[PDB]
RNA sequence: ACGAGAACAUACGUUCUUUGAACCAAGCUUCAACUCC
């Protein structure tokens, strides 16, 4: 009756979920040989293209 | 040359007073952002 548990979860493999978003080839990614992918938030770039 | 001739069943008067359409009641249940190239 009422067991509550605290599940601790560690990622021996890979552990990926959901999203909804689909960021394209250009859409805010930048990769090259320092191996970093930054993402650019969303309204402030175009934001910033319209000045 | 009528038991007749005259004579308003009329006057005054709130269908009114008191009163919760209330009470009890989860928009919730089961549900992988995933699948295949």
């Amino acid at each position: 009756m009422k067991k509550t548990y605290r599940v601790t979860l560690t990622a021996l493999g890979p552990i990926f979920i959901g999203g909804g978003e689909k960021l394209k080839k250009y859409e805010y990614i930048f990769d090259k040989q320092k191996k970093v992918a930054h993402m650019i938030d969303h309204t402030k770039f175009t934001k910033y293209l319209l000045e």
